[PDB]
């Protein structure tokens, strides 16, 4: 329904919105990283999640580096896997080139070069598809002018070879919180947007502020991963600062993925150690934190 209702998504005026031109805002959850915890990304999983969650959007976190794709690159047949479901459930799916220890994207663009070839050929007459080519520059030497935004003007022809018009997020420095500095010098292509990250645990009153910066610059803002905790993924859950930050935007029409679907003992992580990997749960299987993104995504 929900891919079939919004169809193909642009950028309108720094706005996501649908073939119709209304604004719309995807809310969904993350994978971790597939090479971990990727039996908690199938369509029984998914199904749930968006039947029972409302999700519309799921993210598929390929780590490269840290065991992921570089290492072992049978994991991007999961990520095939989870475009399948949600071409199958009718929502729309991230293709995530998950960087972080490998934290200048320019390390891997030969392979990520061919990795965006590949999915965009194949799955380029979707319109289901976000890519999402860099998910967090980090580095007081990656810069958005001198690495990132070079590295995005190399993949980005590679997929609009294939795909001419889906929409692409491009990840910013400082762990894709330095929108500022993307915001203003923006990238040529009109879907594109600017990934912005957030953790509870952080006081973000500047980091609202930031963001609405580069909004008012006219930059698309895709919010592609955030979560209740700390920084680590660990350290609290912190439910308060979290509600500040939906409630920011709801206001400002941004798209999110919470980070992360598994059930990983971090207070980041949705789902207790003994949730069903194919989905169900009862209250007592999701943790303090999924049960809030729960409420969050059905109250939406
Ligand atoms: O300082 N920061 O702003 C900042 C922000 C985001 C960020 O990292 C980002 O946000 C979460 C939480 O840190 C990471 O997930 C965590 O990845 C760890 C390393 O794979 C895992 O062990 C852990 O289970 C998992 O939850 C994501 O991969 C990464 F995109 C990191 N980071 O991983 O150091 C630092």
């Amino acid at each position: 329904s929900v891919v079939e209702e919004h169809g193909q998504l642009s950028i309108s005026n720094g706005e996501l919105v649908n073939e119709r031109g209304e604004q719309v805002q995807l809310k969904g959850m993350s994978s971790h990283g597939l090479q971990w915890y990727g039996q908690f990304v199938n369509y029984e999983s998914m199904k749930w999640l968006r039947d029972d969650w409302g999700i519309n959007v799921f993210r598929a976190a390929m780590y490269t580096s840290s065991g992921g794709y570089i290492d072992d690159p049978s994991v991007k047949e999961k990520v095939k896997e989870a475009v399948e479901a949600a071409i199958d459930l009718d929502i729309y799916v991230i293709i995530d080139w998950h960087i972080l220890s490998d934290n200048d994207p320019n390390i891997y663009k030969e392979e990520a070069k061919d990795f965006f070839d590949e999915m965009s050929e194949l799955y380029g007459d979707y319109p289901n598809v976000i890519y999402e080519i860099a998910n967090e520059p980090n580095g007081s030497d990656v810069t958005w002018g001198n690495q990132i935004k070079p590295y995005a003007e190399e993949v980005i022809p590679i997929i609009r070879n294939n795909d001419p018009n889906n929409i692409i997020i491009v990840g910013t420095g400082t762990w894709s919180q330095d929108v500022h500095h993307a915001a203003d010098n923006q990238l040529a292509d009109p879907n594109v947007m600017y990934a912005f990250h957030f953790y509870a645990g952080t006081h973000g009153q500047n980091l609202r502020d930031q963001v609405d910066y580069a909004l008012d610059q006219g930059a698309a803002i895709f919010v592609s991963e955030w979560g209740t905790s700390a920084a680590t993924g660990d350290g609290g859950v912190f439910l308060d600062e979290a509600q500040v930050w939906i409630d920011f935007m709801d206001e400002r029409n941004l798209s999110w993925a919470n980070w992360s679907l598994t059930h990983k003992d971090e207070s980041s992580a949705a789902l207790m150690p003994g949730a069903n990997p194919t989905g169900g749960w009862t209250e007592a299987e999701l943790s303090p934190s999924g049960t809030f993104v729960r409420e969050k995504i059905r109250e939406s």
